[PDB]
């Protein structure tokens, strides 16, 4: 068992450092282009996920009264949008230097991002199919990245409360009949993955953020505490991929429109219900 990022995978940062000097860039893209997942340790303040991680407890119940409450596949991995009101978005979340410098080259100057939501793994929960979360584009077509996770843990991330299993380096494969309707990888090409470069999980702090391939094959695991484990989740696309625009208050248009960090974003005048 793993306990801590393994150090091929790992860059290891402040909340100061607002930007990658040319030598940890050079390893940062070649994390992602070999490996497909890359994790950053210490970026994000504590009094920003604190503030972040009691808004998604204090939202649960809402979430869990709804009729029928909607999950990623199987029983406790519970889609749960992370608030919109202006004193919850904040500049080095949602416009993080270093995630964008590492953004912009991957995916070029004009890449966006276009979701701003969450994962609630909840107690009991059961393991979910091995996925990408994004497709390839085209089946049997080996293509460079259009898309990056980028993923806040809000609590510790452990073995025990459903740390996510990634499987490094599939990020490339694209084989005909390898994926089904729902994004879910084909046994075979598992098992055969399998034998070659097998999965791994591990720990990671709050305060870190994992920024992957959306092609990368993972699932999300039982979370065997008794704390619902939340995770903040964004995705930044190459500028021609279609995605509707994430819904924000017009509250923060004057420093999130017209920033070099773009954001496929609608502004309205009201507040956002992000929960409905
Ligand atoms: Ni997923």
């Amino acid at each position: 068992a793993l306990a801590a990022p393994p150090g091929e995978l790992t860059l290891a940062l402040t909340p100061d450092d607002k930007t990658l000097d040319p030598a940890s860039l050079d390893r940062a893209l070649a994390i992602l282009a070999e490996h497909g997942i890359l994790v950053l340790t210490g970026m994000l303040r504590t009094r920003l996920t604190d503030q972040l991680r009691t808004a998604m407890l204090d939202d649960l119940p809402e979430v869990l009264r709804q009729q029928d409450v909607p999950t990623n596949f199987v029983p406790g991995h519970v889609q749960q949008d992370p608030p919109v009101r202006e004193s919850l978005l904040f500049p080095d979340v949602l416009l993080n230097p270093v995630v964008y410098q590492i953004t912009h080259a991957v995916l070029g100057a004009d890449a966006r991002n276009a979701v701003y939501s969450g994962n609630m793994n909840l107690p009991g929960s059961h393991e979910q199919p091995v996925h990408l979360d994004e497709p390839h584009l085209w089946p049997g077509i080996s293509h460079p990245p259009y898309c990056l996770c980028v993923d806040v843990p809000l609590i510790d991330f452990t073995l025990e409360n459903g740390s996510t299993e990634y499987w490094p380096g599939s990020h490339v494969l694209n084989p005909d009949e390898c994926y089904d309707e729902r994004g879910c990888v084909l046994p075979a090409e598992l098992e055969r993955r399998r034998a070659v470069a097998p999965p791994v999980r591990f720990p990671i702090p709050v305060g870190s953020v994992v920024i992957r391939d959306g092609r990368l094959w993972h699932r999300g695991v039982p979370n065997l505490s008794a704390a619902p484990r939340p995770l903040l989740a964004m995705t930044h696309y190459t500028e021609w991929f279609d995605m509707p625009p994430i819904q924000l208050p017009d509250t923060v248009k004057s420093w999130v429109d017209g920033s070099d960090r773009h954001t496929h974003a609608h502004f309205v005048a009201g507040d956002v219900d992000h929960l409905t």
